[PDB]
């Protein structure tokens, strides 16, 4: 009812991934009705979004075992898109597409080790040659070269973001070989997938924070005037700074982090300096979000604080936020656990009028909250995460978390003979083997604390 | 069950210590039977791993005498890896050795009164020509010269710790003698067999600091992201500190120390500076250990505390936790016995949300406490350990310590008669005759105090 902007909703070009027959980086399939319903011809440039603000370029071909409603893509595709099969994605037609000028791709580190010879002339020109493929800045693809295969990362593009890659492509492939890590603590990256039992608040953080800023004509146009500031507060490990990182990489706003005590652990005057450099940098760029991680830290009751300094930041921040005019489009977040210690300046209209309550979950929300933890975990077919969501009362989504670290560590125990400290590397048998068990998750709930 | 990780486990390396027949300070014993099935060819270089990370690089010969799963070695090898007879070392093939450069020596002090001659001249180089010893940065060896013997310090080495002495190698011994009281106090240091009644929290602290350091690749494969955040609290005199200590020295993790009094003793800024200079030298140093020990002092409850540079150093603190992502590995202990007034924050998930009660021991743990205490210290028949540590209802071991020493000090007074405050040196009968008595620990015992 209130939860309707959450709501999916069935287009035309919404559609359903299903794994491809053809497994070209570049190549996505489409039943032929649904070709001709969204005057796509054959060959056609494409542009795919998927989920957490991610795209990928195509050229579509028809196919005939995939069904009207789906689309086939690839591991490769898939993974740009940061999609599983049965997501739901949109697609675009795409005549826009300049030829390239210059293109930067990087080799992924763990998948080069051993002969150099030449990463252009075995792999990167076999590949590109008379194709006139379609990339997107930041994708990652995979290239055979008889012996093996080698992930690259499209670094940069002369062609703003996306540009077919025809003859005249200079390709560069200069610089160190990208990082793993880096790549692996991207794909990590916060969506709102990775949120659990928070539905009711997610809707209100789009009504209030993502719906103004990406459709203020809305608002201008039934003669109300967008709220300007949203504060999430409730009990600790609930999941603010988790929804705080989400919004960052979901939005199509600019997004602006200022954490608390990072603002106080700086020279006086200095803190002020960086609170006005953030709201000159929001005003700045595009449609933006302020999101101010422990305003308790910052914003504390003036009548009970003994620094002048202290007393000078709340100052400094009031202003700042009486001072975007309407036109600014500038929506300040802020997350708290301890609402009744903020200034009630602050949160008086036009500053932060507008609360949403991320409170305790309920056993529903509990077992999301389960399902989202463990989606990377080894668990056994004995594990009933329905069971431990009902015996996890009083236990909020930080506490869940812990629950299930100390229910690997056991299990980590349980195989401890056949561990060792002091040797250089673990058995790889031992390794393959490692499964959380039931019993497992009951040594974990036995130990288990509440708030 | 759950103390499973502090197991030693048997392998085909692993060998209890015999006293030699071959007093060589470079050689080892081994029997046949083991040398073949370690692939231990006659006289290669090895290296032995004792305890407290002690390391030692002998050269390998075969014995009869020698049983099976039994290592021969002599004293100075023994004092080098901190091992007596009886306990288990590590044997490791080592092939790496390369030819030393220069190595740098020097005499212990009160091994060198009388006569300097020439050190090099008399003991060294007798001692290693044509002999191509291996020598590890950090041995103390014996070495006699005719008339009697003097112990060396190997101060330095050109290749990097360890090398093979051949002719080459110049060998220096230029500076002051090595202070006796500086390796005596090198022997003092602490490992896991210094502390007492606390194998539970030993076992919690191996498996939350040293597991996920040493192998990452357990915690990533499972799907568990490790704890960063481990905060030691009890009692005052409980063994914080000589937990710190003992990890320190025990280790294969760098380790950085932080005393709470240490950096608030600090002008304004610069302690915030040598706190980021701890974090960015744990991160900059391997797999690491960041030990804050009184961490009340520095972080107490930022609502309850006057000072603006004192909550300015808070924010601080909570700042460096967040800012290590979890790709750097580092780990950060801190020790307190007032848990209650530390700030709620820095006790939040991803900071220190993991917890080790260090608590009061109980009637068996204070019998280990005793037990380690008294080690180097001459006992009588009578003297019942069992009994003290009954009758010592509400001690800690801080408080067993001094028990001990007022003890000791009483046996001191028993023998006062023949002993004067103002005589240079104290006669050598008495000096020998000294021992501590059952009855000094029930006049010990009469005194002693609770908390
Ligand atoms: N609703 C949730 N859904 C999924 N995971 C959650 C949720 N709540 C907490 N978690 C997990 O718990 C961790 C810590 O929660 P945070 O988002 O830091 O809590 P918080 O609400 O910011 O708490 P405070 O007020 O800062 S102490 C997250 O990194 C998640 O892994
Ligand atoms: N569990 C123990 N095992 C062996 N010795 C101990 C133990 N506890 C205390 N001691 C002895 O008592 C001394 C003082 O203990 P500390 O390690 O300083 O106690 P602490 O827990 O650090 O106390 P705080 O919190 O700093 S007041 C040590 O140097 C040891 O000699
Ligand atoms: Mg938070
Ligand atoms: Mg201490």
């Amino acid at each position: 009812l209130s939860t309707a902007i959450l709501k999916q909703k069935n287009r035309p070009n919404r559609l359903i991934v299903d794994e491809a027959i053809n497994e070209d980086n570049s190549v996505v399939s489409l039943s032929q009705p649904k070709m001709d319903e969204l005057q796509l011809f054959r060959g056609d440039t494409v542009l795919l979004k998927g989920k957490k603000r991610r795209e990928a370029v195509c050229i579509v071909l028809s196919d005939d075992t995939c069904s009207d409603e789906k689309i086939r893509m690839n591991r490769v595709v898939r993974n740009n898109l940061r999609v599983g099969l049965g997501d739901v994605i949109s697609i675009q037609p795409c005549p826009d597409v300049k030829y390239g000028k210059r293109i930067h791709v990087l080799p992924i580190d763990d998948t080069v080790e051993g002969i150099t010879g030449n990463l252009f002339e075995v792999y990167l020109k076999p590949y590109f040659l008379e194709a006139y493929r379609p990339i997107r800045k930041g994708d990652i693809f995979l290239v055979r070269g008889g012996m093996r295969a080698v992930e690259f990362k499209v670094v940069e593009t002369d062609p703003s973001p996306y540009c077919i890659v025809a003859p005249d492509t200079v390709i560069h492939c200069e610089g160190e070989p990208i990082k793993r890590e880096d790549e692996e603590e991207s794909l990590n990256e916060v969506g709102y997938d990775d949120i659990g039992g928070c539905r009711k608040q997610l809707a209100q953080i789009k009504e209030m924070v993502e719906l103004p800023l990406r459709h203020p004509a809305l608002f201008k146009a039934i003669g109300v005037k967008p709220p300007r500031g949203i504060l999430l507060y409730g009990p600790p490990g609930t999941g603010k700074t988790l929804i705080a990182r989400a919004v960052a990489n979901e939005t199509g706003a600019f997004f602006f982090l200022i954490n608390g005590p990072e603002i106080m652990s700086k020279l006086a005057g200095e803190s002020e300096s960086n609170l006005r450099k953030a709201f000159e940098e929001a005003e700045k760029n595009a449609p933006a979000i302020i999101f101010i991680d422990e305003l308790d830290a910052i914003a504390p009751k003036r009548e009970k604080t003994h620094g002048e300094v202290e007393r000078r930041i709340v100052s400094q921040l009031l202003t700042l936020m009486d001072g975007l005019k309407q036109r600014a489009h500038v929506i300040v977040m802020a997350a708290t656990n301890r609402p009744n210690s903020i200034d009630p300046a602050l949160r008086r209209f036009g500053r932060f009028d507008r609360e949403v309550d991320i409170g305790i979950p309920d056993a529903t929300g509990r077992l999301e909250i389960l399902q989202i933890h463990t989606k990377n975990m080894k668990l056994a077919d004995d594990v009933d995460l329905e069971q431990v969501a009902n015996e996890t009362h009083g236990h909020v989504g930080a506490d869940l978390a812990a629950l299930c670290s100390e229910a690997a560590l056991q299990a980590i125990r349980k195989k401890m003979d056949l561990i060792d400290l002091e040797d250089e590397t673990i058995d790889a048998e031992v390794m393959n083997s490692l499964a959380v068990t039931m019993d497992d998750f009951r040594w974990a709930l036995s130990q288990s604390n509440p708030s």
